[PDB]
């Protein structure tokens, strides 16, 4: 009888578990159990320790992290984690070795790291620090610098600058080792004509004077930091006191203007794979360069270029699909759009063919989401085409010598309970787990890839059941609505003993940015939880125009004209939901953070009437304001000669007179390196000159995230109260 | 049946006028009437135009201000004004030759003067430009460079840099024309290791990235900015290409740390009085330099050096007070404290005498507010004296062969309206204007010196009487409340038919800094006006410890423990209030302004009960974070070795825990150079580090006075709803 409160959230009191394992090989795993980590046999049950309770300890309770050699005979231990950006950050390391059983004290790595990895193979390690890259073929053996033009906000060697690391790669690194590991290929970027973006930090109450961060950050149109990719021979190591990196320079189609590198992919060790793209994301190319035994030099001839383009819009998804090779990298296979707009698996030939590089071995309207593993038979993916769900995620097995041979493996296992699968095959697909995000609580289980017999359950979130027993959860309806013809689909948190007569106030939850997706069959215990279970106010998300995976036509609806359709479609949505009956319309609020906090204001600016109050964290004012790679990708160039004037008529500023006719919340993080903060003070001045009152919220000194642990409650709570002054509620 | 609208206030609807002149003469003055400076005569109100409707609108609209040299040939006119600071600026400027009837077009003004200014004489010239001082004898000349070391955040010649503009001179200018015009003394600023703050400014939404404004400030113990005294002889500038300005430089005892250059004053072409002050404003000497014609240098012989002192806290109210010297310059008078710690107003002789340098010429439990005139025979100044009034204004006069022959000339006036005088007598006290902004409606009359004859009435503002005749205007009780058996003022804004036995709201408008005043018997239209007269709530100041012109017991009382007893006593005249029995005790709030803002968060984190709800505008959040000069005149150094504990004892942040039982609502400006935000962004993030839910609001791009018309208006409507929100009332 007791209801789910927002302090069950906020002290995160239910638990959810999962089995994060890490496949060793193509038949044992690593797992961390009571902070010891075991590896387990895939097969039987088998397990046995790896690393004690013990270990971790030496380094006290600062142990960060962890990371198993290849060859499973040292251990990084990872400790001083210092954040920094979206991925980046910096840790102090320890390497364990693990057959001699005591920490390797000897060439010690750095006290300041950037970033470290260990080859694909052995104990080769490759490490950042101070922007510069250096090599320890083993562990035990003294460091090689391979780079020293490395500089602050300058020359990053071996990491990314802000713009890439968070638009580009999604990650810190700009290393990759090659398989066997003979060569490490880097990027390195020059920063110099970035422009800086500044803002102050004011740090303990005791700090006298505020610091100031500056970082070189590309706004919309501004000046791009420029790239190089080296490739570096780790044998010769030895016999230099400087070996001599080799570069490879971009194909010509990309070179004649700002360009970005793609993606780095290692086909085998004498072929590397990168892709390349345009400023203009309109056109990408996809290089395959071998390796000259002779001349000692890298070829990337244009015969092997491969061309991806987009009339429609920008290329993939958030960038060019990652290619995955044969074997014998004869062949690769690669997520694209076919004549339908549809993102599914096609077959390419390392040499290109005139308007023929592809083989769609998938059809369909719905899309391929990823290419989990290639075996030397079997293709096995992962898609949201079961039950024409695109909410949905399935693992699905291609064979390559039978393209009819094409079977599901999860939609069977658990319809009622499963409908959201990830997955994770051991080093060879011999073995499988299986991650149940599904509708009901997540469940995770491990299979034979033979014949899929499960072999066991892994975790099964009964000590969760047993407790979400004596409370009143609240449901998730996932359906879809159909507008112009076309299925558009939402999903709504609905209140315990949910009554479809009575009325319930509306919360409109919003991100609604290119290619997104809030309406999945996901199981979350999240604040919309705490809403529905206690509140009585029902949360509800809809995937409109320019959204997830449901074809090009969908998602570059929106191109060229971001705060269009996205916004609008989510006010068409309400009404639609309106019209469902049990919503009080007197009553309906919309909220988002990031792009989701545009899309709200930029609703609640439309003047629509439909909504009453919403909030708005870290929202995005103006594109001129965000940064180049991802605004660009979706606006052009602010410039008069391209899209200045949609950039111009998507303002939330310019829409500060509609706010007059609703109550507003905006909020906001101070040290906001993604999302500046110039953005909302841009929007309060706007709306202070428009003489229109609101309520404002700034967090000193939180991130574009405001996840600091006392920052993430009080925002929670400063919502809530906010909302239940909105609905006449408290 | 009308009552005093938000509306009323932030339109300014009901004007209040007066009669603001300029004294040209003994007997002429002149006064800006519908866009004309008229000349009038003193006596007979015979008038004469002097500019015209015409000229300022050559200049079109822009027409900032105007000076007319002293010979009255010709007038500055100000235009294209830049403000930056609370007295610094940068304007155009055009000298309009009145005899010749046109515009001067030769030798132009700079067109970014920082600072400009007329001989006491004729028409010389001296204006800073770039840091540097120019001269030009005659408008039609040519400039002469008097300084080249000038230079941005770093040199200051003849302006004030940050610190000594806002906390010592309250000016920009820092240029001294002797009489005669023969000497130009100037005083020159290093801000060299002077720290820097950098806050953002973010500008018009077009500007894609926000600028950083850096200033040379020194908070509590930073280091300082160092001074330098110089007197050029003006007169050679037409036989030399650059002319050696002399230097003097500060007395023995001031030299051997950090000190401040205090008042400077010209007593005859051939003497000048410069005052220093000690880093720690304990102690002050005034020496008085004289011109030796031989060896062309300034002596300041140690036989003329003055010291003053303070055992109990600082010299003077915020600053020594300023030399009165006579005609012959052999004595001067000045405010100083008496035997009982009382400002009174005392005889000196240029050279000192052991320990009897002063004569005390008033005596009394008042104080002498300020010397307004010393005529041969006469000495004006205004005090607080009569009905035993501190908060009340009048002008008196005593005979200086008689010191018995004391008369005060308002007092009788209108005693019922008038009780705060300010006065403004002519060149040489032959007439006088006084200007009641006692308690009723501001009124202006002039009086012929000899007789006291009201010649006539210059204002009153019959116009404004006429309207306020249709609206409930609240009244203001000004009366006293005993503690300690002590008097402790405070004031009272009653709602229109304030009924004594029915129960109101209580609304504490507070300051309460260091010798401040917030309970007098000037009338005012403000905010607090709104309140009364609409929303029936009672807003009460009260000047308790540390405050006002009531001697140093009361006012040195405070002395290096700020955010102590003028905290206290605020909360203990709120309980006094409360008995007064027609205070809902369940609806009490207190609000502030800048220093203001301090006590109102102070008194809301002191957990006394007393208050429900409060408001803090750009408040301080402990004393580290605020400049040296003023922190450091009550606070000491913020150092083991002197006052560090009592720095660290009165922070706000210290008492985030108590504001959970409190509504507290806090506003910061963004581009505040005065109160860093900074220190605002300090009290959110140790509330939210408590888990105490709280309203904040920041102005973007706004000053220390959040004063932008747009801004003005958003900041009052904001803090009207909140209280409306917290008293139950809208
Ligand atoms: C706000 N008014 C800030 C807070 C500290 C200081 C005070 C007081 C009273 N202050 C000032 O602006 C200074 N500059 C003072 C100087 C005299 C009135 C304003």
């Amino acid at each position: 009888r007791r209801t789910y409160t927002l302090a069950d959230y906020l002290k995160n009191t239910f638990r959810v578990k999962s089995y994060s394992l890490r496949w060793v090989s193509d038949s044992e795993y690593l797992y961390k159990q009571e902070n010891n980590i075991l590896l387990f046999n895939a097969e039987h049950g088998n397990s046995s320790i790896f690393l004690e309770n013990s270990t971790f300890e030496i380094f006290g309770d600062s142990i960060s992290d962890y990371s198993v050699s290849p060859d499973r005979l040292f251990v990084l231990l990872e400790y001083n984690y210092v954040k920094q950006w979206r991925h980046s950050y910096t840790a102090s390391y320890s390497i364990y070795d693990l057959n001699k059983r005591q920490l390797i004290t000897e060439e010690k790595i750095p006290n300041n790291t950037q970033w470290i990895t260990w080859s694909q193979e052995g104990h080769k390690l490759a490490y950042v620090w101070k922007n510069d890259i250096y090599v320890k073929i083993e562990p035990h053996l003294p460091s090689h610098r391979i780079t020293s033009t490395g500089k602050e906000n300058v020359i990053f060697n071996g990491i990314n600058d802000w713009v890439y690391e968070e638009e580009i790669f999604g990650a810190y690194s700009a290393l990759w080792w090659s398989p066997n590991g003979t060569f490490l290929a880097y990027a390195q970027f020059n920063d110099t004509g970035v422009p800086l973006i500044e803002y102050s930090f004011y740090s303990d109450e005791s700090l006298q004077y505020p610091k100031t961060v500056w970082i070189p950050y590309p706004k919309a149109g501004a000046v791009n930091p420029t790239v190089k990719f080296f490739i570096v021979n780790t044998d010769s190591l030895s016999s230099t006191t400087t070996t001599i990196p080799m570069q490879i320079t971009a194909p010509a189609s990309v070179t004649t203007g700002d360009h970005y590198l793609c993606d780095v992919a290692w086909v085998s060790e004498d072929r590397i794979s990168l892709q390349w793209l345009r400023r203009i994301q309109n056109y990408s190319v996809m290089a395959i360069c071998d390796y000259d035994k002779t001349t000692l030099v890298w070829n990337c001839p244009t015969t092997q270029e491969h061309i991806e383009t987009s009339a429609t819009g920008w290329c993939g998804r958030f960038r060019p699909a990652e290619p995955h090779f044969t074997s014998d990298g004869s062949s690769f296979y690669k997520i694209v759009s076919d004549k339908d707009g549809y993102k599914h698996i096609c077959q390419f030939q390392k040499d290109r063919k005139p308007e023929q590089v592809c083989t769609f071995i998938t059809k369909g309207a719905w899309e391929v989401i990823s290419i989990e593993a290639l075996t030397s038979d079997y293709l096995y993916y992962i898609s949201n085409e079961y039950k024409e769900m695109p909410g949905g995620r399935n693992l699905y097995k291609i064979q390559l010598t039978d393209h009819t041979n094409k079977k599901c493996l999860s939609c069977d296992l658990n319809p009622e309970r499963c409908q959201y699968y990830s997955v994770s095959l051991s080093k060879e697909a011999k073995y499988y787990q299986l991650g149940c995000r599904g509708p009901g609580l997540p469940l995770y289980t491990l299979h034979r890839s033979t014949d899929q017999k499960e072999l066991r359950v892994l975790e099964d979130n009964s000590a969760l059941d047993k407790m979400l027993q004596d409370v009143q959860m609240p449901s998730k309806k996932l359906d879809f609505i159909v507008l112009n013809e076309t299925r558009f689909w939402y999903q709504m948190i609905l209140p315990p003993h949910f009554d479809k007569s009575k009325k319930y106030p509306l919360l409109i939850d919003v991100y609604a940015g290119p290619c997104s997706q809030k309406a999945d069959a996901a199981f979350r215990l999240n604040w919309a939880t705490y809403l529905a279970s206690t509140e009585n106010i029902i949360v509800a998300s809809f995937d409109g125009r320019g959204s997830g995976y449901q074809g090009d036509k969908i998602m570059h609806a929106i191109n060229k004209r971001l705060g269009t359709l996205e916004v609008e479609d989510q006010i068409e949505a309400a009404r639609q939901f309106l019209k469902m009956g049990f919503v009080d319309s007197k009553r309906v609020a919309i909220w988002g953070w990031s792009y989701g906090g545009y899309v709200t204001s930029m609703v609640l600016g439309s003047g629509s009437g439909v909504f009453k109050c919403g909030i708005a964290v870290a929202p995005v004012s103006r594109w001129e304001y965000y940064d180049s790679v991802y605004t660009e990708r979706y606006m052009g160039l602010p410039t008069p000669e391209d899209n200045l004037d949609h950039y111009r008529n998507s303002t939330v500023m310019s829409r500060a007179e509609n706010f007059k006719q609703v109550e507003y919340l905006l909020i906001h993080g101070t040290a906001d390196d993604n999302v500046h903060f110039q953005q909302s003070a841009q929007i309060s001045k706007a709306l202070v000159d428009a003489g229109v009152d609101f309520q404002a919220m700034w967090y000193t000194d939180e991130d574009h995230g405001i996840a600091s642990s006392t920052a993430h409650q009080h925002i929670y709570s400063h919502m809530s109260h906010f909302l239940q002054q909105c609905f006449s509620l408290r």
